[PDB]
């Protein structure tokens, strides 16, 4: 017995079938009572709603999935025929996902690609028949954030306007990446300050909007 199941079962015990707001609640619920977890959390989550609405990106991916809670969050505000990839490399952690949106009713707006980033990256545009991206939310491994951000680059997914969106910038901290897109002419970047999930320490998500080559 997993905490991510306990998480999963305590959803279906307690969430409404087919209503996402009614599932991230109880997920939150759950890690602030019982058990902390990694996911993007309230208070990041409301800033992913806005940049979200605000972007209405038709096509997102998601880097790192762990529980379903980020794809939940943000599958709901996508606009109908929009979608969301979700690659996570954890399969017990992408079965959990699977089930968390097939309770929120998503499931036919989210496809998880089970596997590594860097090794699922490069086969996008042929088996999932991807074009460009319209937004990115970066929150897998936080030593994967740049070599993904640069693979993404080279195999041609990023166009001028690109949503990146990353977790994470401050703790546990994503150094590299954030020097990175802080200092190229390449993005524009604006920080979102706010807190670690389920805590009251300082957390950011940093938004790096591709300039185009
Ligand atoms: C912070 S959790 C994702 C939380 C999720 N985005 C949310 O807010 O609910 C990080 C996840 O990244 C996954 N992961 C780490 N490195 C990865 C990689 N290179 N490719 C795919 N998934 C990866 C881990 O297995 C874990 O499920
Ligand atoms: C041992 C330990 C230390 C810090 C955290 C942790 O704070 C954390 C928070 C996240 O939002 C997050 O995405 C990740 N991650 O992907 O590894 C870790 C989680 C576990
Ligand atoms: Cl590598
Ligand atoms: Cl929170
Ligand atoms: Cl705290
Ligand atoms: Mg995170």
């Amino acid at each position: 017995d997993t905490k991510e199941q306990r998480i999963l079962r305590y959803v279906q015990q307690n969430a409404k079938p087919g209503d996402p707001q009614s599932v991230l609640e109880a997920i939150d619920t759950y890690c602030t009572q019982k058990e902390w977890a990694m996911n993007v959390g309230d208070a990041k989550g409301q800033i992913m709603d806005a940049v979200i609405r605000e972007y209405s990106p038709s096509l997102v991916l998601e880097l790192g999935a762990y529980c379903g809670y980020s794809a939940v969050r943000m599958a709901r505000l996508l606009q109908p025929g929009a979608r969301l990839l979700t690659m996570e490399m954890n399969p017990d952690y992408a079965a959990i996902t699977q089930q968390m949106l097939n309770f929120a009713g998503l499931q036919d707006k989210v496809t998880i690609l089970n596997g590594a980033s860097q090794d699922l990256i490069p086969q996008l545009k042929k088996k999932y028949d991807v074009d460009t991206l319209d937004m990115v939310f970066l929150d897998h491994w936080k030593d994967r954030y740049l070599p993904d951000t640069l693979l993404l680059e080279k195999c041609g997914l990023l166009r001028k306007g690109t949503v990146l969106l990353a977790d994470n910038v401050i703790v546990p901290g994503t150094p590299d990446f954030l020097a990175y897109v802080r200092g190229s002419s390449s993005f524009e970047c604006t920080h979102y300050s706010s807190y670690l999930e389920y805590m009251k320490v300082v957390d950011g998500l940093e938004k790096a909007i591709y300039q185009g080559p």
